[PDB]
């Protein structure tokens, strides 16, 4: 293996984290075009984002 001009595969396969089978982007949230929209919609609806096991503000009046 003297020469170094043998390209077989490209590095950095930013494949969709959700597993849809399409290419994703690292500038985005690691999701493709479709999944990035659905995911952000669910995150925006929350408002109180805090990944620490528990979360404050979970009341639901009848
Ligand atoms: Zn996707």
């Amino acid at each position: 293996g003297s020469m170094a001009q043998e390209t077989n595969q490209t590095p950095g396969p930013m494949l969709c984290s959700t597993g849809c089978g399409f290419y994703g982007n690292p500038r985005t949230n690691g999701m493709c075009s479709v999944c990035y929209k659905e995911h952000l919609q669910r995150q925006q609806n929350s408002g109180r984002m805090s990944p620490m096991g528990t979360a404050s503000g979970s009341n639901s009046p009848t």
